[PDB]
């Protein structure tokens, strides 16, 4: 299955951040509507925050994540979760080798904020 | 029910990230096998970031997160998801008030890491 | 928090289906728009099906669950996970005592369907 | 990533309840450590259940969910959700053709039971 894909709500703020896990250099793209809207590039095998920020859903409310090293993509695991019928998590987990701890970069993007 | 206890694998790293979503001041307390082991403080409208840090869960692995405003208890949800039998999620919402978007302290703990 | 509360699209047709898991019997209680739709109760400590039925969201979308044990309202737990950002559960566990499984009835809501 | 595996806790009893939403027949596969323990084979486009089990994971806890439709497998789409800290789902979807709705067969797994 395609990983990575959210359907938000149209026009609406979320938060994404960005985690490392691997001697690899990870780069985040998150794409809004088909368009690269922030790109986040770190190291780290302790956690890392690598990216913060604060981004808008748009028209289409479709978010997706990306994440390469040195180009090469990673293989994606993903799912949304809803506390309280308000509280959304769209989570993503990332391989960039063979261990299968999908780690290597998480991605956790949440709304509504404010 | 009780929420905002989660039973990790014993003497495992993880990542705990807090987040602010209030007019209110956060405090976001970490308890590892009841021994408060973080406390982060911060307010935030726009989902700043009040904390991050990567704890070891101890022998027990139990991890609670406990959420105060002005030293009043803040009511909690939260749930465990895990992504491709290995990549775990440990996700807390707070309301410090009335409106009911659980996102006043928002906490997130992730594992493994490295 | 409220639990047992869900928001799904309107007009849609989802499946509802509840177990039991407790020496009482448990009556679940299942609203469309606040208005009751269906009815399942049942006795089973072995995960027996105590009904399972196919309904619609109506205009508002609104879906609520209830359980009591001889008209004692049981706690519950709730969440919604949505996979492949298209398959969605709203989950309920329910506790009628005091052992916190919060398996005593255990209501699985699903779409979209066909 | 590999999909429909989850590792339970040892010698635990468990349920498996299948549901069909597809014009397709479904063949549903069950292994616990690695030997089939049930096959589900059945047909309905409106979400009729077509099995249900209570089972044991046995030793090494590990459950596997496979999905075909004559003879082809589907794609599968999974995640674990726990609830309470104690109530736990094993959640698949399958897609046996085009459309992405991961629900042409549906797998619900629950523990623990009683
Ligand atoms: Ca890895
Ligand atoms: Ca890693
Ligand atoms: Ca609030
Ligand atoms: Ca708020
Ligand atoms: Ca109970
Ligand atoms: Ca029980
Ligand atoms: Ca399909
Ligand atoms: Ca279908």
């Amino acid at each position: 299955a395609t990983q990575g894909v959210f359907t938000l709500p149209a026009n609406t703020q979320f938060g994404v951040t960005a985690f490392a896990n691997s001697a690899g250099t990870q780069t985040v793209n998150v794409q809004v509507n088909n368009e690269t809207v922030a790109t986040f590039t770190g190291q780290s095998t302790n956690n890392a925050i690598i990216g913060s920020k604060v981004l808008n859903s748009g028209g289409g409310g479709k978010v997706q994540i990306l994440v390469s090293v040195n180009g090469r993509s990673s293989d994606l695991v993903s799912a949304q979760v809803i506390l309280a019928n308000e509280l959304n998590f769209a989570l993503v987990g990332s391989e960039d080798s063979t261990d299968n701890d999908y780690n290597d970069a998480v991605v956790v993007i949440n709304w509504p904020l404010g």
